[PDB]
């Protein structure tokens, strides 16, 4: 016997050992004669056009790919449940928190960010951890990182941002150049730069990192009264990193790892589970935070805004067809139930509009119909039809005009948005000069030890060395701006390679 | 009350009287508060990315159109059955024919060729009549018109057809100089045209007009022994069509007649059916033809090859939603169970290809997932996998290759195609000087009589005399290659408009 | 002879006299040695897998058709300029404005709205007149309607709307009761729908209408100061109407009499030509005027706001090739250069998002490197990369993130939008219960004479008469809180009907 | 000064010294004020739908992904020309050859087999090397492998094949269980498997490893007199391997190695070389020949059927976009011009359907109107129209219906392909049990020397060993059945594993 992995195969003939296999089929249903031996006049004759089993085949071979995800293209899912264990009613109406002990079925996509379809996970990178929650209420996405902060806090800095990541558009080479341009010109990336160089850049396995919502939301009450909130589900697992060194060797040795190591674990038993926490901010407090409370460059702080615990995300089931079932899962930061909203954190309202836009081009236009993306614990009905790939009834002979006299679907009060107020001007205020550095300074200082210290600058030299030495001389200029020690550490590492 | 088809909704409400309307949803499930007023800051301020209501709904209103069909554009669906009534099983092993009494269910779809989504029921047209067999075996289509026989005898000349009826590329108007160019420089065309400007060239709805598969087919018995076929199916309402006025003034005063008539008759309990007939001819018979048996220009004669009942196809049942059950409806003429196969008809060995390739494009790769269109009286199992919009388990964890020792789906070689015998030369070879005229004649002298072959002059005429004059004089020789008199008939009215 | 539009191929033909036909060739560029003759093994033989011609031509044919616009699909485009003939410099600072004489070509489509690609151009409808100006600032497309209001005053009713004039869901039929239920539960509608059954319902031909932008626009000048504008462009070649009777003939004698009449004009060198006026409302006019001045169902009587002349627009090229220059046609709202800005209008806002999400979907990503989307007077130079049929050099090897220290693209602050203060809670406001009858009283009394009076009400009670009757009684009374006597009428021709 | 690959954006920034960078606008060409804040109201208010800089820049970075390649996803693309340098006019009519000195530009794509866009370039995998030739005839598309011969001999085998060789279906990783149960079932793999695991499994980059055409196709001169050929394209830098421990390391130190030496190489003006030959057998050679001489695991021995010279392939172009030039470069087997054409190959005719079917997927229908797919040295003319993204006059208002009397473009006899006899029933023939040993004898005795055998050994003991054993036995018997010391190499390595 090997790993539960590598004996997918195995297990799969020996679960079907007196299965009496299956006739093999056209996609019509035509069962085949022969589809090892194509249709031809004589034995060293031409192929002929009568052979409908081989154009059935290698049309839809032609067909199975769909485009990556324009970034988190390399990824892992596994299913389970939400176990609520706390009460956080007073702040939250949302059915999926109503009573302790409900349970509510997700889905689960751990990924890289800049890597694509074929790259390896053991890489230094953020990691997507997007929970899907099929509530009565629909589905709600928490689409999160392994970070509870991020690189750049407005959503018009963010494909300029991926594109610095990815590949050069001339050579298709990763670029060092493009990566520090951007990092030294946008300060703002110190706080989520200084995350990523440490030991927590590069995770043992999507089992032992925490998940963050990152971006401030909203929760409203059964009485309509609001608070801000953010989401952390910390590993029961516990905390725990790759050295650079072995990073490296299970790069080429097991491109695969976080993958293996997520089915493995759930074969043999060894579930993996998170408790979920918020952190509550009152309109009041938001007023007095020292930041901006929705900048996404910034952390609330556990001393002023303490965690809260609500309940458990526990992974008990592999998917079958990995296709299927993971590579085809639509998180949607803009599926909230009632009882949870968007703060104005510009990112988030960003991804309102970017993740469904996405969707309808990298799956289709009608993406929520696709199993795994159904709201399965809700009754669908509205006023939308058609479109391609039209899945069920498309819902009958219902009027599909709203409003009507013949009793389709009516909207419900009580799922009204909560009133909050703005005054200003319309205007595209800039928030590039907002504080880069404070939060970063007590992270460097405060959260980092010593021997963490030195390999945090030993992270950011073995890489910023490749860099022309302008961008080396404004990179450093921003790491000395959060503290002298960190820059001239940073910049003996980098004298040394030059 | 008025007519069934004007009482949907009425009768859609009376039925969920009692419902207690559904709550009005997201496409993610989530209840919307009020889905007539959109979010802004202020009574006439902005509208926010934050009402994902507005952009959910929207984005899908933004993608409700497909490609329409590249030629049998409108059209109208029913659903039934098909019931075999007699033995053809010396003929066919096909399990959709093997007992007396064994009922399959059927999809049918009806429609004009040339006019696009928009135009008109009753208008100068063939009519298709396609009829999709859910069997054991997987579907079998039946892709046939109201008539036998068609205008061309190579699939090459099929585009060139097509676009020379349909629109101008320059004007994007119908181009009577495109049309009778094409139809005088390829003669082969006389049979069919003169079936299209009879009385038959404009059927009183779909219920009043005969189905023909057009082609030679194979039938294969439980012996191996092979025989060609043709397939007819009767209307058991009797020919009726409409006069050149009557379907004039229904062009704008109802352009869905088709629609309306087909839909009302099923609603009422006038369900209509039509008589499944077969004509066999024998490989030897095949040999001593006068034609080529697989022309798709030719008829055989039924004094020589008499028709033998099969059995009744009934339609009992109307779509619910039009777009996912008529507008999505897929029919191959590869689609061909065990006991029916092609035959080297030209033409038909060009739709083997033509219509599943359509299809991947106008409805998807995944296009034989629609429910519809699901070979659902069979079970689907292959190494086919993936593509976009996949919609089941996409067959969970079974090993994905051919061959394997894992128990996965194995071929069966009763399923094996006839073994037909063929010598020649790897060539294009001619067809286009096989005889035009001689069953055209027997048509026009036999078939017709004086007031059908005055009003079949006049119907040509009417419509020929806007092609240019050369054009006239090239379309009358080849009506006076098939009689001197369908000529100068033609030629004196054609003189009396120019 | 004939009309120009009968002889386009004649003229094609004529016109490249010297000959020489083109050779025939594949997509790939190999030339054709025989398109009419599939390949074969022998005459009566199968087709070959071989015959690469043959797929070629037919698998490009299968794939002709795209998705028809989700409204206005049918339609008639032209080409020419436009010329200023007044300075409105003191209003907008765009460049198309800038000087007298100055010309800009334009792009025009004109079209119905619910009809499919197939409809007739003579039916009762509103017609769409969208103009592309081809500016130094890159495109401004005005997509104007030859009405100044709509039927509603929110985007969240738009679908529906659509919806309830298309075709019933199961039936596939046009549907009075989801036309009336509609428009009798929506009497924000009564002033379009006033418009629409009135003479102008039907115009003779696309020349004999005028166009209006309809929603309120912001212009802002070289000093930063802001006004509300309206823009009218009427025609130069006089108002003139078919009479239902005229219209419903031309329907089945002529569906395409539009595109026939507009492609007649410019070929004989009768050029269409409207002259293009702006109204200018201040701020402070804004908050006085005793309506929602961005309400789509209002106008701004000209006594109080008076057109002001600002240029010509002219049709002087018929289009070449109707599918690559007409069909493929995208026009956005949303292409507006410096000067020009949207106003708070909920219908406007709407639409900002609509039609680039639509030309993603229906034309594809990069719809706008289709030529005649081009904006080809400017330069295009940003850090958008990739995408399907990605066609031109994608900006070759320019650095693709923002901000960049390698001399890419820079933005231009001359260009940032006008600044406009807004206070309010975020919050769905009600605009359903605003004025739905003063200005349509106006209309009824003022604008329309006695015998129109009479064919308005004609025009409605022939419609209306096939709604049960629970609609035609809420109908009556919208029309009826408008003028008694305009209700009485339509009750009484209604009461005759039934 | 780094490499000239890294010096990308410091070279495009020098060329431009001038300056005055482009003014940054929409892809409508409207000019940006600020693309680096987002429009709010207040500068902690909500995002506008107005923001249409935001949404024209975040839909298309939405949309930047295609599918990936089915195959060969991972990629390096180089332009230069091709030399003819010697006269094989008695062999070949096609212009490409017509006589010494004729210049061809080619376009190359280089790639693995297996590997996502995201797997490194140094592992072992067959590699791609497809050679595009825009000639005066068309494009003829070369698409060559750095192998003779393949794994398999029928078409209906690849798919299983290529499944076989990428994820498990439920697991997503690579399986050797699916790799060696296909290979141990299918021993005519076992010739191409010997060359996989043998030294020239993992070359030293594209340019030091051979092209070759690995099918048999058949050359036609200007008396219509046939031969059949194998095209070798050699390189003039020598054969040059990585070690398995080098390929090993550069896959995690550097994945793109391949893309950087092929770019760097051209830009330092080191322009790799191929030299092309041709083998050369008549119609009575191939009914002698001991194999079939259709069969893609043979070869024709060099003593038998020497190489005769041809030309020069030379690269001296690197792309100045990745995505525009090479990802979306299309090679279609079947583009041939005039003087070439298929044999008979089961493998190669599968193919004449498969690349032009994936690239109408994976690319558009319209592909071939992508600049790098453009036979821009051909006048492209026939009757095909219209598609998605259709980019050129569409063929203007030319006639769109052949045959027709208004001259368009003509077929031209010179270009009907060769006429070969074939007699035989229309059946699937086994071709399972040809030779599977005898050449793969001669490769392992004859051609590789002691130190290569052993080396070999140790390849597939290392891969083989992850497989049950019943897999390892079976597979052991078929490298036993080529020689038993073959075998028992194998099997003592696998020993000492297990
Ligand atoms: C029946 C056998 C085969 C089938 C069905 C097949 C099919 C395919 C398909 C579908 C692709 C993806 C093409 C694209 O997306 O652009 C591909 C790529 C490729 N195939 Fe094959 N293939 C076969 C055999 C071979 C053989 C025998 C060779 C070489 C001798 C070969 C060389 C290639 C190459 C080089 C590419 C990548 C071309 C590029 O760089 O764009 N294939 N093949």
């Amino acid at each position: 016997n090997r790993d539960p992995a590598s004996d997918q195969m195995k297990h799969w003939k020996e679960q079907r050992a007196a299965q009496k296999p299956d006739v093999l089929t056209t996609g019509g249903g035509n069962p085949v004669g022969d589809k090892l031996n194509s249709l031809t006049v004589g034995p060293r004759g031409p192929l002929l056009v009568q052979d409908v089993v081989f154009t059935d085949e290698m049309a839809h071979f032609d067909r199975e790919r769909i485009p990556e995800r324009v970034v988190h293209a390399k990824g892992a899912g596994a299913f389970g449940y939400f176990e609520v264990t706390h009460d956080i009613t007073r702040y939250s109406k949302a059915k999926v928190f109503e009573h302790i002990g409900k349970r509510t079925p997700i889905a689960v996509r751990f990924s890289t960010v800049a890597g694509e379809s074929g790259s390896a996970d053991t890489v230094r990178d953020p990691r997507g951890f997007a929970v899907k929650f099929y509530t009565e209420d629909g589905n709600w996405d928490l689409v999160g990182n392994n970070t509870p902060i991020f690189f750049i806090r407005d959503a018009l800095l963010f494909p300029s941002f991926i594109h610095s990541q990815k590949r050069n558009p001339q050579t298709h080479l990763k670029d060092p150049d493009m990566v520090w341009d951007f990092w030294s010109l946008r300060p703002e990336s110190l706080h989520q730069v200084s995350f990523l160089f440490s030991d927590r850049g590069i995770p043992d396995g999507h089992r032992h990192m925490d998940g963050y919502g990152s971006h401030t939301f909203k929760l409203v009450n059964a009485d309509g009264e609001a608070v801000y909130c953010k989401f952390h589900y910390k590993t029961d697992q516990g905390i725990k990193n790759l050295s650079v060194e072995d990073a490296a060797r299970l790069a080429h040795e097991d491109p695969d790892y976080g993958l293996r190591d997520l089915f493995n674990a759930i074969a043999t038993g060894n579930y993996p589970s998170w408790t979920l926490y918020i952190q509550v901010m009152t309109f009041s407090e938001a007023e007095i935070f020292p930041f901006n409370p929705f900048d996404l460059t910034k952390v609330w702080p556990h001393g002023d805004y303490p965690l809260i615990p609500v309940g458990k995300l526990v992974l008990n089931r592999n998917p079958v067809n990995y296709f299927a079932e993971v590579e085809q899962l639509a998180f949607d930061p803009s599926n909230m139930p009632p009882g949870i909203e968007p703060s104005p954190d510009k990112m988030l309202q960003g991804r309102l509009f970017a993740y469904p836009d996405t969707h309808r081009h990298r799956l289709g236009p009608n993406y929520l119909q696709i199993p795994v993306n159904c709201p399965y614990r809700a009754r669908v009905a509205n006023y939308q039809r058609d479109g391609p790939m039209c899945m069920m009834d498309n819902q009958g002979g219902a009027p599909n005009y709203y409003p009507n006299s013949f009793s389709a679907p009516e909207h419900q009060p009580s799922a009204l948005e909560h009133r909050t107020h703005f005054s200003g001007d319309v205007q595209r205020f800039n928030s590039a000069n907002d504080d880069n550095v404070t939060q970063v300074r007590t992270f460097y200082l405060k959260v980092l030890n010593e021997e963490q210290r030195k390999r945090l600058c030993e992270n950011i030299a073995g890489h910023l060395k490749d860099a022309q030495l302008f961008i080396q001389k404004k990179a450093v200029k921003n790491f000395s701006d959060v503290h002298p020690e960190y820059g001239s550490r940073i910049q003996a590492l980098l004298d040394k390679y030059n």
